[PDB]
């Protein structure tokens, strides 16, 4: 799920630089994906 | 699951002192939690 996540990560955006929207979007993607409505099908569009 | 769902309650707010929206706030994190949407992913951000 990490492996998955960080790829997410990278997919999304290239780079990011400070210590705190990484972890927040990092951690979103279980709980996206387990709930549902995971903004990861409007990501992939 | 009510263990959890006292839990919940306690982290949301602190005190309540209504013998309604107690009930009600309880009753809400299992439909929520099995239906999808649940709340809980509001609560936590």
């Amino acid at each position: 799920m990490v492996a998955f996540g960080v790829a997410r990560q990278g997919i999304l955006r290239q780079n990011e630089q400070r210590w705190r929207w990484i972890f927040r979007s990092v951690i979103y993607e279980p709980y996206l994906a387990m709930f549902g409505q995971v903004p990861s099908d409007v990501d992939s569009t």
